[PDB]
């Protein structure tokens, strides 16, 4: 499902992302835009075998089990297949545990490279919440 700008916002807010470890809803929506263009079906290999899963480009290497990443752990404890659904609950709860790895939201590249050091609140601007 290709989410809206504001319905993923209202979706991630309702799941308690707005100011989670102190990152505004504007950080998540911004990240989400450049990870997967608001696509729950987005799937990306890496150079180290492992594959990026869904809205937040969550990493099979450290997080979900996808059945073909040898040196893996799924500390999030989910089949990657879940992070591809129209449902973002597994994608959010997994993200709460990543953002809380004393790394903030830097764990995600397309946020510390395209989002950090910009007006992130423009990304949820003019939306009803």
């Amino acid at each position: 499902k290709v989410f809206g700008r504001c319905e993923l916002a209202a979706a991630m807010k309702r799941h308690g992302l707005d100011n989670y470890r102190g990152y505004s809803l504007g950080n998540w929506v911004c990240a989400a835009k450049f990870e997967s263009n608001f696509n729950t079906q987005a799937t990306n290999r890496n150079t180290d075998g492992s594959t990026d899963y869904g809205i937040l480009q969550i990493n099979s290497r450290w997080w979900c089990n996808d059945g073909r990443t040898p040196g893996s752990r799924n500390l999030c404890n989910i089949p990657c297949s879940a992070l591809l659904s129209s449902d973002i609950t597994a994608s959010v709860n997994c993200a709460k545990k990543i953002v809380s790895d004393g790394n903030g939201m830097n764990a995600w590249v397309a946020w510390r490279n395209r989002c950090k050091g910009t007006d992130v609140q423009a990304w949820i601007r003019g939306c009803r919440l």
